[PDB]
């Protein structure tokens, strides 16, 4: 019983964080096999309008200092892929877990291991927003921290932190260096664009609430089309038959039809929560996927 | 920028979780040096009214099966301390971190590594409630999961999970086996007693909100005594000069006097939040200590 924002155990990722220093810039890197991955702005004052190609040409292998705890790595190769720097080192990380690199979809969640100077300081869960930002918790020095999921023994790396926008939300790349969203690694104004609420995740959280005994919001039914009208009015993502199918296991376990749950959600959107709480929250929570609910309620 | 419920990196504790089996009961244990710690109800059907002394007498060392991943440990000793069982094994955990056993005070926070069958499944932060329960996230099989803090390289173990009460909140012990609160390890009705809100933690979170740009709730001043009148009316812990002194660093960094912040809090208690949010929450959050705020805002 109980429902919490739960991160994955971070041990397997803790073993791969290192510090990367270039000139006087220092940030975090990810050491997997014999490759270290970090944001290419480690090579930047220059960040206002950088020519990354030109700046990397002034660099040689020995200009990159890589420290794994108290262990110094020997950099024997370096290349740029999209917005990540890849540093070939002479040693394979003995702590390399089984892993993959994944580009997650908006709405999916992942655990963030926040790191400074190559040392982990905290773990927390968050979601890729529909507008490809994340609402993280990061201070200067946190660049190169990574987000991940764990399936059995395999770590799926999906996020490397690059930037805090002036609005205070965060932007980064997948581990091949492609930004999520329209962002570029330059210190210049950048619009994120309208965000929306992750509808399928809010429904999954209503199912979690029912599983936990919070039932007051159950009431009617609706149509996929009728609901999507109300979704649009309150800046919720449109619900698709694909989303309905993903909620099937929770619908089967609770006995509540998905469109019945949509009808509950519609009444909460149209009438507010009335000072009451659901799973300890006075707002509709959208950062639990259907998988997160099943994991934590299974 | 940003503020999140952040757990400690769990790696150092992941290395100490094992599975403990007795008869057909299986739960989690904590392997530190050559000792494994687990809830004594592993030796219990019997849980309605157990004579733990009598039940442990029927047991011998070889009745306790201890599995560390795929490694079997040899149990060479066993004893009961308060409500924990201590199993002497033949091998010292090579992964034992530097550690201590601590009994935390109500209001303090810790990270919980939720585990099943000796395998970690998730990490999250929570607080010891004033009434010595915790509002965790635990399913059957989670007993023996532990809560901890980390200071530099030292793990301070403060909590081992034993019980879910019928109200759905959770009860457990320190690592010497003394329950927090009035609870006993028996499946019989048990009152937790009135809880209250952790006042000093709510203030610390208001300072975090100011540090992050959420300033709308700043307004007046008050007296320690006047505020405590309002604290009592809304079931908040009384504020002491000790609490004021602990908030000093945040008061100094923000330039906001503690009693000025108390006056803001008083107006939020007396008028509600008016549909607005603070750090993304529509309720006053009390599970961040002043230390948690400084760590995450430093
Ligand atoms: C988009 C707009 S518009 C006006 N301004 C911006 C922000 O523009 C950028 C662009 C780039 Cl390319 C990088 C950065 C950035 C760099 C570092 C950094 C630099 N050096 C270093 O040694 N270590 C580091 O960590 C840290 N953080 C940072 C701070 C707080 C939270 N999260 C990240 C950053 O945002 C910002
Ligand atoms: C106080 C009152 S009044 C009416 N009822 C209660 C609850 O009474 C107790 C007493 C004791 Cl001594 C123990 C328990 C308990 C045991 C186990 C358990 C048992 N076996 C095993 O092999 N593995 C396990 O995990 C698990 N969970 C549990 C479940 C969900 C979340 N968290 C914990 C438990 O609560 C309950």
């Amino acid at each position: 019983s109980g429902f919490r924002k739960m991160a994955f155990p971070s041990g397997k990722v803790e073993g791969c964080m290192v510090q990367v220093t270039c000139g006087t810039t220092t940030l975090n890197g990810l050491w997997l096999d014999d490759v270290v991955y970090c944001p290419r702005h480690v090579i930047c004052e220059d960040m206002l309008n950088p020519n990354y190609e030109d700046l990397l040409i002034r660099k040689s292998n020995h200009n990159f200092l890589v420290q794994a705890g108290n262990v110094q790595l020997r950099v024997i190769g370096h290349s740029m892929q999209n917005c990540v720097l890849k540093l070939k080192v002479d040693t394979a990380n003995p702590k390399t877990p089984k892993y993959k690199f994944v580009r997650i979809q908006p709405g999916q969640t992942f655990s963030v291991l926040a790191c400074y100077n190559g040392s982990p300081s905290g773990v927390y869960q968050c979601a890729m927003r529909p507008n490809f930002t994340i609402k993280g918790s990061f201070l200067n020095g946190s660049c190169g921290s990574v987000g991940f999921n764990i399936d059995y023994d395999c770590v799926s790396f999906c996020y490397m932190h690059h930037m805090e926008l002036p609005t205070g939300v965060h932007a980064g790349t997948d581990l091949e260096g492609n930004f999520y969203g329209p962002f570029v690694d330059r210190q210049t104004a950048q619009a994120a664009g309208t965000d929306t609420t992750i509808t399928v995740n809010v429904l999954a959280w209503l199912y979690a609430a029912v599983i936990n005994g919070d039932r007051w919001f159950l009431n009617f039914t609706t149509t996929l089309n009728d609901f999507n009208l109300v979704a649009m009015k309150y800046n919720y993502e449109p619900l698709t038959q694909d989303h309905v199918d993903i909620l099937g296991p929770l619908s089967a376990q609770t006995g509540i039809a998905v469109l019945d749950m949509c009808a509950s959600l519609k009444e909460l959107l149209q009438n507010g929560m009335n000072g009451r709480t659901i799973l300890g929250s006075a707002l509709l929570e959208d950062e639990f996927t259907p998988f997160d609910v099943v994991r934590q309620c299974s």
